RNA sequence: CCC
């Protein structure tokens, strides 16, 4: 192909609606985890669109440099279109064809790619689309919403908008409602400024009504009810679900979360183990197992006033070892699972395995592509490890400051500001010229809206370090604020 | 998927 036809083709490729134009970046996920879990949903979450799953898996295989394997996934998608979408064959094929075009493009099979853009263009014309090479429709909006969700927390607002676009056309579509309600449910937990939210409660009730046979959507309703102090109602739903299904890991794992949150740890462990028989490598399941063992360990520690002896001490050590095992497995199976790192590191710290804790915290601090909320929490946990285990007040202060710089409204805000005030005040009693502590107080007072007091701290810090760029900038901000 |  002449490289002028090439430029034209590249332009068309960008106009398509498919995974390659949805800004799904590989660095935001663990590709092995995503590939593996897509396979596990194909087998074990049988209510989710198989067509969507294969289109997504094809994209993921491409991201792993396996273009030949991506093609095979798209072939399976085509088979499903014959199987499950025969009446609307052409329109249901658009996303698959888009991915074919992009994959063949990447394999330098330009003529083959053009064949696919041609098919797309023909169908869009046939169906009176206002665009040349796309036909926006609710089913595609839904598929896009799920693809966005799979790429993680940075994409949740975009996924919500995609499901909203689908619901604009079909407000009572059962599939669209599930996607939307689950997105709002995750957003209730995402980027919290304070208490957990419950905007998803209404959407979940509707999605459950619209999908009576679906235990997967119902388990989120139960969890949300638990969040809003209707634990009794939530638990009845859990019981009904467990009467209706067995061994479905995507349902059992959330029932296990439910039971754990009311401290029924043995029941949670029973459910998690049943799920592990089906999917023994799931990082989600492993994390949940560790959470159970950790909770049981904490109960013994509290009961024995943090001084367990004899068999209590033996059990505590077994539980710590088991929590480490499972948190380590979770992290190893999902490199982007922020909480797996901090939970593992914190458990290493609890067991006094400080070199191990440091190793994990170091990796966690270097995760560049997780959400700012997760970065914030990593700094908080490392700060606490520094303060209480390493007894390094200056390193603690440093990381508490980093936590607030990344996110200054969170449920950790007041824990962070109070720790900083406490540590900085103590250090200033010993050395009135301690620049880090002066600077820290300036930062916290500025955050609290105490402009004058903040200025005074920064001015003392600047007196000591007159050319400091950070202090000059802080003082300028304080002067120009209205 | 922590809290
Ligand atoms: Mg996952």
């Amino acid at each position: 192909m002449s490289e002028i036809r090439k430029d034209t083709l590249k332009a068309i490729l960008l106009e398509l609606e498919c995974h390659f134009t949805w800004n799904l970046l590989k660095e935001d996920i663990d590709l092995f985890e995503v590939e593996d879990t897509i396979g596990q949903q194909l087998e074990f979450l049988t209510t989710k669109s198989r067509l969507a799953l294969y289109n997504l898996l094809a994209y993921v295989k491409h991201l792993k440099g396996q273009n030949k394997d991506a093609l095979e996934c798209l072939e399976q998608a085509e088979e499903i279109i014959q199987q499950e979408h025969s009446d609307k064959e052409e329109v249901r094929s658009l996303v698959t064809w888009g991915n074919y075009a992009w994959v063949y493009y990447h394999m330098d099979q330009l003529e083959e790619a053009q064949k696919y853009t041609g098919k797309i263009g023909n169908v869009c014309k046939k169906l009176s689309s206002p665009s040349n090479y796309k036909l926006e429709c609710p089913e595609t909006d839904c598929e896009k919403g799920w693809a966005l969700l799979k790429f993680g927390g940075k994409y949740y607002q975009k996924a919500k908008a995609a499901f909203e676009k689908a619901l604009e056309v079909e407000p009572d579509n059962p599939e669209f409602n599930i996607g939307y309600a689950i997105t709002v449910y995750r957003l209730d937990d995402s980027d919290r400024e304070g208490s957990v939210k419950s905007f998803s409660l209404g959407p979940l009730r509707k999605a459950v009504t619209l999908n009576p046979d679906n235990s997967y959507i119902k388990v989120f309703l139960a969890l949300k009810l638990q969040d809003v102090h209707a634990e009794a109602e939530g638990e009845k739903y859990i019981e009904e679900i467990l009467d209706q299904i067995s061994s479905q890991p995507y349902v059992l794992r959330y029932a296990a979360k439910f039971y754990r949150r009311k401290n029924s740890w043995n029941k949670a462990l029973e459910l998690l183990k049943k799920a592990l028989e089906v999917t023994p490598t799931s990082s989600f399941l492993h994390h949940q197992m560790g959470l159970c063992y950790r909770a049981q360990m904490i109960q013994i520690k509290k009961a024995t006033h943090n001084r367990p002896k004899g068999k209590d001490k033996l059990k505590v050590d077994e539980l710590i070892s088991s929590a480490i095992f499972h948190f380590k497995a979770a992290m190893e199976r999902d490199s982007m699972f922020a909480f797996a790192y901090t939970d593992l590191a914190n458990m290493y710290a609890e067991g006094g395995q400080y070199s191990n804790a440091e190793d994990i915290f170091r990796k966690a601090l270097r995760l560049e592509n997780i959400t700012d909320d997760h970065k914030h929490q990593i700094h908080y946990h490392y700060g606490r490890f520094q303060e209480f285990h390493r007894k390094s007040e200056n390193t603690a202060i440093h990381h508490y400051l980093e936590a607030l710089k990344v996110k200054d409204r969170s449920p950790l805000r007041t824990k962070l500001t109070s720790a900083l005030k406490k540590l900085s005040t103590k250090r200033l009693c010993h050395n009135a010229l301690d620049v880090q502590s002066l600077s820290a107080l300036g930062f916290v007072y500025k955050l609290e809206g105490e402009k004058r007091q903040a200025a005074e701290y920064y001015e003392k810090a600047q007196k000591i370090d007159p050319e400091n760029a950070e202090f000059l900038t802080a003082l300028c901000e304080l002067r120009l604020s209205i």
